[PDB]
């Protein structure tokens, strides 16, 4: 019977003084906000229905009308920026975040799914929802002693909201609301539940974005471990945020890169490296390219894993975007290896793929690999095998490749080229 409002309907009924037909048009509003094609949302902001549906989220007396202004709210509040803003403007935040203590879970859960779309809009709106008080609401819902004993799909919308609270940058969240919410997100990482673990990990991801400090106050809380555990699921949307998180992490200190490796991480990259999902090879190579720039005993334990020739593989053919994460993880090894890891690169086979790509139509991945072609070199002068190496770049090609690059129009790379033809070739 709230089939096909229309929004003067709407507004009729929510204008009545009588509690039943506003419940009943706020039905009927929240159905119209919930049709698939093109749900109306803007005409029903225009109308000034926000403040009336906020206000009836006080209404204690009448849980129903709470619940259908709640659920047509969060429509709205998931739509774009400027929808969410009417929202917001409408005050509804301090009012969802009073619905987080409501004795009727099907209303406290529509207040957690519509905070989280708030929070998720942007950074301001996330630090005005955390402003709010939001987090010890939330955070007080999980606790319990087995999260198993919560339904699913509540146990669902908390973690999706708990990592909208954790999203964004500039500025990334505040410092006291990370620490606040770690542990309950570390608890949830370790529950069975794919979407729990899914989104769990896109907020480890989140946190470890950013300076090497945000990365500490995550892997002190000691989640590595059970990142690296996740890097091994099976379910692509437990492995894409896992990998993130592990991306970033291995973009810190050499400890906490340390730390990574120490958990087994890369006994788990031949897969990755060779995953049929290109964002996933892509990102498993940035993350070599960041493993590759550690010290040496850490570029000696990607070659004990028998990772080198996985990443003369990615070189020689993948995505492009995964080749030039590749040709980073070969300077950076080469810039920081030792003369007998460089060697053992050469061995493998490197040359001829890096050759192959100094044919790329892209000006940042031959600097990239003229600089790495240049370490190898200093690592063939300390040996005197500089002519070796020379007929060996000759042979495979690219020496043409390397002449041709005098005749560049960048001149960073030009001139590298240059140095490298005199130094080098007679
Ligand atoms: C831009 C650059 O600053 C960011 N990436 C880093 O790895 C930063 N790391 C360092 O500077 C280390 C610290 C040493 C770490 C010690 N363990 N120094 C050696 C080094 C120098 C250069 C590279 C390099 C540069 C360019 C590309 N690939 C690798 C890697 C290591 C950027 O790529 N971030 C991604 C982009 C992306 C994420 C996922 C997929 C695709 C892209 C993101 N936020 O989404």
């Amino acid at each position: 019977g709230t089939v096909n409002w229309s929004v003067e309907d709407i507004v009729k009924g929510i204008n009545s003084n009588n509690l039943e037909s506003q419940l009943q048009a706020t039905q009927a509003a929240r159905k119209l906000l919930s049709r698939e094609k093109q749900p109306p949302i803007d005409n029903i902001i225009r109308a000034g229905l926000i403040p009336k549906f906020v206000s009836f989220l006080g209404k204690t007396d009448c849980s129903p009308i709470q619940f259908e202004s709640a659920w047509a709210l969060t429509n709205i509040a998931s739509g774009t920026s400027e929808q969410t803003k009417a929202v917001v403007d409408g005050g509804a935040i301090p009012a969802f975040i009073s619905l987080l203590a409501s004795p009727h879970a099907h209303i406290s859960e529509q207040a957690v799914w519509a905070l989280g779309n708030i929070a998720g809009d942007g950074s301001a709106f996330r630090d005005l929802v955390i402003k709010h008080g939001a987090i010890d609401p939330l955070l007080a819902l999980l606790a319990v002693p087995d999260l198993s004993t919560l339904a699913c799909g509540y146990l669902r919308n908390l973690t999706w909201t708990l990592s909208n609270l954790c999203r964004n940058k500039n500025p990334a969240p505040p410092l006291d609301a990370v620490e606040q919410i770690l542990p309950t997100l570390v608890r949830l990482l370790h529950h069975n539940d794919p979407e729990v673990l899914a989104d769990s990990c896109w907020a480890i991801s989140y946190l470890t974005d950013g300076p090497n400090e945000r990365i500490e106050m995550v892997v002190k809380k000691g989640v590595v471990p059970q990142l690296v555990k996740l890097l091994g699921a099976t379910e692509l949307p437990i492995v894409t945020p896992a990998l993130r998180a592990i991306g970033n992490i291995v973009t810190g200190t050499d400890e906490q890169t340390q730390k990574v490796i120490d958990a087994g991480a890369l006994a788990v990259f031949p897969s990755l490296l060779t995953n049929p999902k290109t964002n996933i090879q892509k990102e498993a190579t940035w993350t070599m390219s960041n493993i590759t720039a550690g010290r040496q005993d850490q570029i000696q334990q990607v070659v004990n894993h028998g990772l080198v020739p996985f990443l003369v593989g990615v070189l020689s053919k993948a995505d492009f975007k995964t080749q030039k994460e590749a040709a980073w993880a070969i300077t950076n090894y080469t810039s920081g290896g030792t003369v007998e890891q460089i060697v053992y690169l050469v061995h493998c086979g490197i040359i001829e793929p890096l050759m192959n790509l100094l044919s790329a139509k892209d000006t940042k991945i031959i600097q990239v690999i003229l600089d790495a072609i240049s370490n190898i070199f200093q690592a063939a002068e300390k040996l005197g095998e500089t002519e070796k190496l020379s007929i060996m770049i000759e042979e495979c090609g690219g020496l043409d490749k390397i002449e041709a690059l005098q005749r560049h129009e960048n001149e960073s790379v030009y001139k590298a080229s240059l140095n490298l033809i005199e130094k080098y070739f007679s």
